[PDB]
C-alpha cells in the first residue's frame, strides 16, 4: 500500500505513508498514467448548476477543522468541540459556513505546502495572508490587489503573500481575476500570423481591448487587469508603473546583450487558481513568491511558442547555427540563464537559480517525512527546464497526490 | 469528446486521442489515489523469476494474443494458418506446458518489444533490427561466442547497426540462461582503501563478483570488464573479450586543447544484457540488446552524475569557472563542454551517435508515425526528456501517456 520510495543519488529509501490521508483522485489508473498531463479534468474545479450537498461539505469541513486545532495543539479541547459545533449549525442552515481568520490563514500555508509542482515550498510557512473576503466590487478588488503588490514586491525585497477573496456561493457567480497573473507582457496578433510581445498572452490581451483599453505596440507592454464581481461584466484598471518593478537584462561579460532590449517584472504572483479550504472555494485568489531563474531565462524567453530568443542570442554569439550538433541552443540557454541572474542580482531584486532551489526542495522532502511521512510532489514540474540531472531533486523519486487543503485550476470565466 | 486519454502537445496547440492504450493488458503502478510514475523500479515494471512453470491458462491467453498479434500485422486474421496455429500451440501447451515460437514469430515479437518500450527516444528505428536467432544455443562458451558475433556484427567499425541475439527461453525444471553483467561492455569500480571508487561507481558489485570468479583486476577508471556467463544449472563462466572487439573512443574537446588530456573516454556499444524479452507468455532470460549512444547518455549521465564519474567539478576548474557559488551556472558550463566533447569525439572517429536535439526530433515524428499507425504510442516522459537543457528539445512539451504493452523488454532479479 505505502510506495517505497528511492533517491538514486545516496541510495537511501523512505516510506510514503501520507499518501493515505488523499481523498480527492489523480488522473492515473493501473492501466495508464497521465502523471504528465498539465490539465487533468481532475485537478480542475468546474462550475455546478446545485450547491455541494451539505454531506459531503461538513465531512471537509470537521476534517479541516480537525486539522486546524491539531496545529495548533488543542485538538480535543472546548474550543475544537465548539468550532465543529458551529460548522455544523451553519451548514445545516445554510448549506454553507464562514472560515475564521486564523482558520483562513493556516488554510492557505497549507494549500502552499501540499501544491505537488511547486518546488519553493520550503519557504511554505512564510506566507502573509490579507484578508480580502469583505470586499464588493471589482474597484475594492483593485485597491486591495495594488496593496498585495506594493507589499509583496518591497522595492526589490520581496516577500511571500496572498489576498484572499471572498468564496463562492451557490445562488450568485464568482468574483474573479481574468489575467493568469497580475503581471503580464501584451501579446498582439500582428496581420501576417505573427506575434508581438508574448504569445502566451494573445487571449488576454485581446479581451483588454475588447474591454476599451488603449493598446501599446511595444513586445513588453504590462497589460492592465479585468477584474470581475459576481455577475457582472469585468473592469478594467491599469496598474501604476511605479508599483510594477521590473529588471533589464544584460549579460555580465557580452556587452551587446543589453542592447537586445530584454527586460521582466519582479513579481511573479498567479492569479487564475482556485483556493479550496475544508470544501470552501476561493475563486479569486491571488499568490505570489518570488522567481527561480529557470522560470524566465529558460521558460519564459527560451521556449518555442513564447519569446523565444535562442537563436537571436546565438547569432550574437556568433554560434554554429547550422547543425544542432553544435549545441547551439544549450550554450545560448546558459547565457540567458547567467543574464538573467546577473539582472536581478544587480537591481536588488530576490531572485533564485535552479541549483540553490533543487537543493532547498531535498532539505525540504526530508522536513516533511519527518513531520508527516511524506511529500506529494509532481517531478516533472520539481526537476528544472534545463541542467535537469546536474540537480538532485533529479535522482530523487517521488509520490504525487491531492491532499486538501489545495490549490486547483478552474474554468476561464469567458 | 472521445473516452480515451486527451494529449496536448503545449508548443504547438495540438491534440490526440490514445486508444492504443486499450490494448493494455498490464497493470501499472499507479492508481486515482497517487501517481508512482517517477519511480524507476517499481515492481509493477519488474517480472520475478519463476520455481514453477507458469499456469497453463494464463500462458495460453497470453499466448494466443501474441498469435493473434503476429496474424494481424501479416494480415491474415481468422484464416486458416492462423486457426491451425493457436490449435497448435494450445496442443503444445497442452502436453509439453509450453511451447516455442517461429523464426519470424520471434523476428516480429522481438521488434514488437521495442517498439513497445516507454523509455526508449530511439524508437523511429524500431523496423531496422538485425534479430539473430540463438535458441540452439547450449553452453556458457557458445553464448560468449554469439555475444562476440553480436559486437562485431553491431559495432561494424563505427557504423553502428542495432541487434539483438536471442538465447533460448526459460524452461520450467531448468535453469535460466543469464548474462551477469548490465551492459556487454562496462568499465570496472574499485572500492578503494578510503571508501571512494576507482573507475565506474555503478559496476562495483559486478566487479567484485568478476574477481571472486578468477578475474585479475587492473586499477585504472577505464578498466572493460569480462563477461560473466551463466547457462542452465551451471556456475558462471567467466569470458574476457577481445580489445580488439571492444571499440572506444578517447574524448577530446573542439576547442578546449586541455580536454584531451583529461584521459576521458567511452565504448561506442551501448547493450543491454540484464534485461528479460517477454513475448507471448515465453520468458527469455538472457537476450542482450544495442543500438548506439544519444550523447547525453555519456556526457552528461555516465561523466557528470555524482554517483558515477562526477567530472563535473574538475572540468569546472579547468574551464577556471567560479565552482564555490551555485548562480555561476558553473555545473551548466561544464556540463555542456563536456557532451560538446562527446559529440565531437565521436564524430571524428567515425563512430555513431545522435545529440538530445536530432534524437527527440525525431521521437517526434516517430510519435505522428505512431498516432496513424497505432493510435497512440507509450511513453514514459521522465526517461524521454533528455538530462540537460530539457524544455529546448520539442518533446518537453508533449503530454505522453504510458502503459504496458506486450511483447515488452522487463526488469528481472540479479542471478546472485
Ligand atoms: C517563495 C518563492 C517561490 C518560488 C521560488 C516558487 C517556484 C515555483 C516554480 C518554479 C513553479 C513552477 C512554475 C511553472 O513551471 O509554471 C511553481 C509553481 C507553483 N507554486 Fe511556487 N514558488 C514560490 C512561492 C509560491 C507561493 C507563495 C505559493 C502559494 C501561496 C506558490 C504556489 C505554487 C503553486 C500552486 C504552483 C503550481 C502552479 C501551476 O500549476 O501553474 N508558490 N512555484
Ligand atoms: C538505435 C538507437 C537507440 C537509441 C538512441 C536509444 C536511446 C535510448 C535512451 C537514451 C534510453 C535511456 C537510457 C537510460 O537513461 O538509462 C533508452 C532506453 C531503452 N531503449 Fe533505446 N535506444 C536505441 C536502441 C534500442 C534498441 C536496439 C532496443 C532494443 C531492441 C532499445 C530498447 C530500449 C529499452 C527497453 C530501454 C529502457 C531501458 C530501461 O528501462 O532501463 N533501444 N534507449
Ligand atoms: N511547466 C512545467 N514545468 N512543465 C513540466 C512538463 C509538463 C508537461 N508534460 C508539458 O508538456 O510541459
Ligand atoms: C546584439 As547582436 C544583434
Ligand atoms: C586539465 As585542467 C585544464
Ligand atoms: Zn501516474
Amino acid at each position: 500500500k505505502f510506495p517505497r520510495v528511492k533517491n538514486w543519488e545516496l541510495g537511501s529509501i523512505t516510506y510514503d505513508t501520507l499518501c493515505a490521508q488523499s481523498q480527492q483522485d489523480g488522473p492515473c489508473t493501473p492501466r495508464r498514467c497521465l502523471g504528465s498531463l498539465v490539465l487533468p479534468r481532475k485537478l480542475q474545479t468546474r462550475p455546478s448548476p446545485g450547491p455541494p450537498p451539505a454531506e459531503q461539505l461538513l465531512s471537509q469541513a470537521r476534517d479541516f477543522i480537525n486539522q486546524y486545532y491539531s496545529s495548533i495543539k488543542r485538538s480535543g479541547s472546548q474550543a475544537h468541540e465548539e468550532r465543529l459545533q458551529e460548522v455544523e449549525a451553519e451548514v445545516a442552515s445554510t448549506g454553507t459556513y464562514h472560515l475564521r481568520e486564523s482558520e483562513l490563514v493556516f488554510g492557505a500555508k497549507q494549500a502552499w505546502r501540499n501544491a505537488p509542482r511547486c518546488v519553493g515550498r520550503i519557504q511554505w510557512g512564510k506566507l502573509q495572508v490579507f484578508d480580502a473576503r469583505d470586499c464588493s466590487s471589482a474597484q475594492e478588488m483593485f485597491t486591495y490587489i495594488c496593496n498585495h503588490i506594493k507589499y509583496a514586491t518591497n522595492r526589490g525585497n520581496l516577500r511571500s503573500a496572498i489576498t484572499v477573496f471572498p468564496q463562492r456561493a451557490p445562488g450568485r457567480g464568482d468574483f474573479r481575476i481574468w489575467n493568469s497573473q497580475l503581471v503580464r507582457y501584451a501579446g498582439y496578433r500582428q496581420q501576417d500570423g505573427s506575434v508581438r510581445g508574448d504569445p502566451a498572452n494573445v487571449e488576454i490581451t485581446e479581451l483588454c481591448i475588447q474591454h476599451g483599453w488603449t493598446p501599446g505596440n511595444g513586445r513588453f507592454d504590462v497589460l492592465p487587469l479585468l477584474l470581475q464581481a459576481p455577475d457582472e461584466a469585468p473592469e478594467l484598471f491599469v496598474l501604476p508603473p511605479e508599483l510594477v518593478l521590473e529588471v533589464p537584462l544584460e549579460h555580465p561579460t557580452l556587452e551587446w546583450f543589453a542592447a537586445l532590449g530584454l527586460r521582466w517584472y519582479a513579481l511573479p504572483a498567479v492569479s487564475n487558481m482556485l483556493l479550496e479550504i475544508g470544501g470552501l472555494e476561493f475563486s479569486a485568489a491571488p499568490f505570489s513568491g518570488w522567481y527561480m531563474s529557470t522560470e524566465i531565462g529558460t521558460r519564459n524567453l527560451c521556449d518555442p511558442h513564447r519569446y523565444n530568443i535562442l537563436e537571436d542570442v546565438a547569432v550574437c554569439m556568433d554560434l554554429d547555427t547550422r547543425t544542432t550538433s553544435s549545441l547551439w541552443k544549450d550554450k545560448a540557454a546558459v547565457e540567458i540563464n547567467l543574464a538573467v541572474l546577473h539582472s536581478f542580482q544587480l537591481a536588488k531584486v530576490t531572485i533564485v537559480d535552479h541549483h540553490a532551489a533543487t537543493v532547498s526542495f531535498m532539505k525540504h522532502l526530508d522536513n516533511e517525512q519527518k513531520a508527516r511521512g511524506g511529500c506529494p510532489a509532481d517531478w516533472a514540474w520539481i526537476v528544472p527546464p534545463i541542467s535537469g540531472s546536474l540537480t538532485p531533486v533529479f535522482h530523487q523519486e517521488m509520490v504525487n497526490y491531492i491532499l486538501s487543503p489545495a490549490f486547483r485550476y478552474q474554468p476561464d470565466p469567458w
